[PDB]
């Protein structure tokens, strides 16, 4: 008996099945480690989640588990296993086990220059994965390079469905969020495409006002139609108080980019969410012609829906629902 496993002064109780732990990353209420699975004889990714002190954290944990266990797609991360305590009174943490990928798009863009063919293939896989998510009437709401996992052969998977809802990181947030619909994910994909083209975030604001200023600095001052929606009074009056800003052509920001990539980028980074390109039209765009294949782009059989009103349930009821949902991965 070795006792419970530990990583950087905190318990990571995944043994005896998962051993030889190595720290990967950390979040506000969760740590990610790689581990050796002695059953499948392969290294896996394990996320420790400690959400029971807050109702919102419990909601996100339950939403992610239910969505990922239901979803089955090549470009979406699956859940292989879930570890938690034998009794609800002892359950203070939840460990989700997933495939261990090589890296993420955040790390790849920090150290590698991407060829147009690699940008095209990654964009294709993101939209193919998004086509499946959106067909299930689910919004990811937090697409960004760190949520895009890559294997050695350049295959891509979308992860982190904690903020997903039935129909976030500031730099990839759609202007209407700051001013939610399926179109908010297309914006985020637009921001990721622009980042793949230059290895730099296109709208790197320090705060929400600086974010809007970064967006207007490239798209130009918004029109009357762009602003007239169910917009926040302060945000509207602020945008109206700003001096005129000229639109910066895409070929001026990305002078060495493929003209087809910039035409698609234009349609994804449209201020008005109603005029923004939808996932099926984006896949069919001439930029993705080499990879577009509607015969091999699966969709969800039916739209996703939660049986209960998760927002209204007390954290103690959500703790019970998490215990019940994770019971199928327990022995017996
Ligand atoms: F729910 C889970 C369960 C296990 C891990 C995660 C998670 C959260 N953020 O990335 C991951 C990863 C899942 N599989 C992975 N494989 C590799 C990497 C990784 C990232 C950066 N450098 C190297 C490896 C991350 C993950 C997760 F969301």
């Amino acid at each position: 008996g070795a006792g419970p496993e530990m990583v950087r002064g905190q318990v990571f109780d995944v043994g005896p099945r998962y051993t030889n732990l190595s720290y990967i990353g950390e979040g506000a209420y969760g740590m990610v480690c790689s581990a050796y699975d002695n059953v499948n004889k392969v290294r896996v990714a394990i996320k420790k989640i400690s959400p029971f002190e807050h109702q919102t954290y419990c909601q996100r944990t339950l939403r992610e588990i239910k969505i990922l266990l239901r979803f089955r797609h090549e470009n979406i991360i699956g859940i292989n296993d879930i570890i938690r305590a034998p009794t609800i009174e002892q359950m203070k943490d939840v460990y989700i086990v997933q495939d261990l990928m090589e890296t993420d798009l955040y790390k790849l863009l920090k150290t590698q220059h991407l060829s147009n063919d690699h940008i095209c293939y990654f964009l294709y896989q993101i939209l193919r994965g998004l086509k499946y998510i959106h067909s299930a009437n689910v919004l990811h709401r937090d697409l960004k390079p760190s949520n895009l996992l890559l294997n050695t052969t350049c295959d891509l998977k979308i992860c982190d469905f904690g903020l997903a809802r039935v129909a976030a990181t500031r730099w990839y947030r759609a202007p209407e969020i700051m001013l939610y619909t399926k179109s908010i994910d297309i914006w985020s994909v637009g921001c990721i495409l622009a980042e793949m083209l230059s290895n730099r975030p296109i709208f790197p604001g320090k705060h929400y006002l600086d974010q809007l200023n970064h967006i207007l600095g490239i798209l130009g001052s918004p029109s009357q139609e762009d602003l007239n929606c169910i917009i926040n009074l302060k945000a509207r009056n602020y945008l109206l108080s700003l001096p005129h800003k000229n639109k910066v052509p895409w070929n001026r920001l990305f002078p060495n980019a493929d003209s087809k990539a910039l035409d698609l980028l234009d349609k994804m980074l449209t201020f008005n969410p109603h005029k923004r390109i939808e996932v099926e039209q984006a896949l069919a765009h001439p930029y993705l012609e080499q990879y577009y294949d509607p015969s091999d782009e699966p969709i969800a059989e039916a739209p996703f829906k939660f049986d209960m009103e998760l927002d209204d349930l007390p954290k103690e009821k959500l703790k019970e629902l998490i215990f019940e949902e994770t019971a199928r991965f327990q022995p017996g």
